[PDB]
Parts: C-alpha cells; sequence; structure tokens
C-alpha cells in the first residue's frame, strides 16, 4: 500500500513525491489527473501522467471528448489508469491563470468523494495558478474519502506541512 506519507487528518495524507513515480510504485485503484476541460494533457501533472502512458492517455481522452464533449470546470470523468493505476479520475480544478472561479475548487474536490481511496495532486496548484496552501485546506475540508497527496516540490511540501493548521 502507500508508504512514507505524513498523516494530516483522519483521511488526508501527504508525501513529497513525483505522482508518476508514486503511481508506478503503488499502482493504486485511482490516480487523479489535474485535467483541463478538453483533456489536453500538455503540461504539469497532466503532461507527466500522459507521457508515462506513452500518450495512450491522450488517445483515450480525445476519443472521450469526441463522444462526450468537454468536461465542466469543477467536473470529472473516470477513464483508464493505463500503466499507472486501475483508473484515472480526470478532475478539472479552476485555472486561475484563465480567470476561472476559485470557488469551483471545492466542487472539483467533491469528485474525490466518489472513490474510497485515491492518489492525487493538489488541485489547481502548479501551472493552474492557485495557492497550494489554499488547495490543501479545501482538500481536507471537502474530501471525506482517503486521499494520498503527492507534492512534487520539496520546498512546497515543507511549506504545506509546516503551515498546516
Amino acid at each position: 500500500s502507500f508508504s512514507g506519507y505524513l498523516k494530516l487528518t483522519d483521511n488526508v495524507y501527504i508525501k513529497n513525491a513525483d505522482i508518476v513515480e508514486e503511481a508506478k510504485k503503488v499502482k493504486p485503484t485511482v490516480v487523479v489527473n489535474a485535467a483541463n476541460v478538453y483533456l489536453k494533457h500538455g503540461g504539469g501533472v497532466a503532461g507527466a501522467l500522459n507521457k508515462a502512458t506513452n500518450n495512450a492517455m491522450q488517445v483515450e481522452s480525445d476519443d472521450y471528448i469526441a463522444t462526450n464533449g468537454p468536461l465542466k470546470v469543477g467536473g470529472s470523468c473516470v477513464l483508464s489508469g493505463h500503466n499507472l493505476a486501475k483508473h484515472c479520475l480526470h478532475v478539472v480544478g479552476p485555472n486561475v491563470n484563465k480567470g476561472e472561479d476559485i470557488q469551483l475548487l471545492k466542487s472539483a474536490y467533491e469528485n474525490f468523494n466518489q472513490h474510497e481511496v485515491l492518489l492525487a495532486p493538489l488541485l489547481s496548484a502548479g501551472i493552474f495558478g492557485a495557492d497550494p496552501i489554499h488547495s490543501l485546506r479545501v482538500c481536507v475540508d471537502t474530501v471525506r474519502t482517503n486521499v494520498y497527496l503527492a507534492v512534487f516540490d520539496k520546498n512546497l511540501y515543507d511549506k504545506l506541512v509546516s503551515s498546516f493548521l
């Protein structure tokens, strides 16, 4: 199972780790992708997860978009986890670098409640522009299922743990 995580609450755990390396190691039931509405996995966590699947995630995602259309900001879809997990829960957090409503971050985290256990990044953090400290607070106040957060940056991981209320 998940190893080396710091317990933040009854159900939220955190580790300084590369979510791709974490997914290949654990092969969890669910890995969360920091997706955009178009499922265009170009950069950040999405680009890294997609590159690990040798682009199979993008091929599957384009077929999903052709059939269903784009996701909503705050929404999600369950697709294959490929070589990383059983499933990938593609969750769209608001991208503040596109003027998207930061209040949608709670709706985005509510998608995690449909899965008993997940390996996940902090939603809307990184290239999505939101404050990662705010994202972690929304995560612990919204997610009731068991969430194992992988934070790539060591310096951000330390700031998140040392400032956690």
